[PDB]
């Protein structure tokens, strides 16, 4: 399957793509404002994620640091990034279907639209100003808005016992972005698409 990753933000973003234990395609790339990066994701990929990283510095060897979404200091991510990260999530070719969603479960850093480029399903979008409105306790110094599990590490926010309810914090994300997961047991906002669809992830879709 092919993914076009488009940076419509006015600032440089460092895109990342990983399935947790391995990079997808090259795994990461600088995208200046307006730049598009097309990657090939192998069919059958389970648990793939795409996110943006902000305020990165990397050297010759591709080592450095980002203030949001750092994946252990690498330009080409092999593992997942450090929150806060708005997450585009996908499982491909699962019994003939594709499943996509946007998640705020690891916080929010960049607004995002996640849409298919082929037929038969809708896209999803979280493009509200979550950082500007972020509750004080969740504001991350490096920018972005942390999820409550990252900040407080309780069984309720992290849903450790498998039983948990919505919270004042999860409701904040859900009220600004109803189409994104706000906590781990949220009523699923997953979208079902035909198997082997193609997609576009746009950062800053509106502004």
């Amino acid at each position: 399957a092919t993914f076009e990753i488009v940076n419509r933000c006015s600032y440089t973003v460092w895109a990342a793509a990983s399935k947790g234990d391995a990079a997808l395609d090259a795994g990461g790339r600088q995208l200046n404002s307006g730049e598009s990066w097309t990657i090939n994701v192998e069919p059958g990929t389970n648990g793939g994620k795409i996110w943006a990283r902000t305020d990165c510095y990397f050297d010759d060897s591709g080592s450095g640091i980002c203030k949001t979404g750092d994946c252990g200091g690498l330009l080409r991510c092999k593992r997942f990034g450090r929150p806060p990260t708005t997450l585009a999530e996908f499982s491909l070719n699962q019994y003939g279907k594709d499943y996509i969603d946007i998640s705020n479960i690891k916080g929010f850093n960049v607004p995002m639209n996640f849409s298919p480029t082929t037929r038969g399903c809708r896209g999803v979008r979280c493009a509200a100003d979550i950082v500007g409105q972020c509750p004080a306790k969740l504001k991350a110094p490096g920018g972005g808005c942390n999820d409550a599990c990252t900040v407080f590490q309780t069984s309720e926010y992290c849903c450790t016992t498998g039983k948990c309810g919505p919270t004042e914090y999860s409701r904040f994300f859900k009220r600004l972005c109803p189409d994104a997961f706000s906590y781990v047991l949220d009523k699923p906002t997953t979208v079902t698409c035909p198997g082997s669809s193609n997609y576009r992830v746009t950062f800053c879709p509106t502004a």
